[PDB]
């Protein structure tokens, strides 16, 4: 069973995919909670390559890591990957006159409540979108 969420980021699909795949960029977002922060992300972005998004707490009292394997990479318009939890996660980067329609579609983990997962993923997708807006990544500039 798949749950599909979305985001209309007013930015280029280049800057959005860049912020998504770049491990140094992922270091700031990914950890939705501000009490957490991604201390490292081993990203081998190829078809069959693995990812590992280590998140440390601000006081280092705990840690939490997102391991998995990319099952399909269609740069920059789509990224398909499965997590350690079994979540088949499919993030679509669609080009639109308004910016980039990032439609995330993940498989719901049988262990957790589906709606609570959707809230967690929408938190991380908000944290990503807000990172793109915070870092700027503004390709559009008024040339003069």
């Amino acid at each position: 069973m798949k749950i599909s969420i979305e985001a209309h980021i007013e930015q280029e699909i280049e800057a959005v995919w860049w912020a998504w795949n770049d491990p140094d960029c992922i270091a700031r977002w990914n950890a939705a909670s501000s009490d957490w922060h991604t201390t490292g992300s081993r990203v081998d972005l190829v078809v069959g390559g693995r990812f590992c998004h280590h998140m440390a707490a601000k006081d280092g009292s705990a840690g939490f890591d997102f391991t998995g394997t990319f099952t399909r990479v269609e740069a920059p318009t789509r990224l398909s990957f499965v997590m350690d939890d079994g979540r088949e996660v499919d993030v679509q980067f669609a080009s639109e006159p308004g910016g980039t329609w990032v439609q995330e579609t993940f498989d719901a983990e049988t262990s957790h409540t589906p709606a609570q997962q959707q809230a967690g993923w929408q938190g991380i997708l908000d944290n990503f979108k807000r990172y793109v807006e915070a870092a700027g990544l503004e390709h559009h500039h008024h040339h003069h």
